């Protein structure tokens, strides 16, 4: 009989300004990274929105949910530490050495990815 088989492949292109945290996090899971990163994005939003306000240089996170799925999670801890954060006891502190311009640049990737994962035909 007639025999014959083939294969395929992909290229890859979408990352605006790099995205190391995305790749490192993806090592765990797509859905997990999206949610695990979502929280980090929201926290950075405050600093990015009001970087001059030293009062917003800190991020409260006493929610037991964080200690349940955010601390022991592989990717989130390294993400904040690598990006430019400080793991506290009850809340996280924003290092003055951290680059807000960089956080936003990379944050844009997750911001758009959030809606891309929804695929529910809608916006924020």
């Amino acid at each position: 009989g007639p025999l014959g088989s083939m294969a395929s492949a992909t290229l890859g292109s979408s990352s605006s300004s790099a995205s190391p945290a995305v790749a490192e996090l993806c090592q765990n899971t797509p859905e997990t990274f999206l949610e695990a990163s979502k929280l980090l994005l929201t926290y950075a939003d405050n600093i990015l929105r009001n970087p001059s306000d030293e009062k917003y240089r800190s991020i409260r996170i006493g929610n037991t949910a964080f200690s349940t799925r955010l601390l022991p999670v592989r990717g989130a801890v390294e993400c904040l530490f690598e990006m430019g954060f400080e793991e506290g006891e009850t809340h996280l502190i924003f290092p003055k050495k951290a680059s807000v311009e960089q956080l936003q640049k990379i944050r844009d990737l997750i911001a758009i990815e959030r809606s891309s994962r929804l695929d529910g035909s809608s916006k924020k």
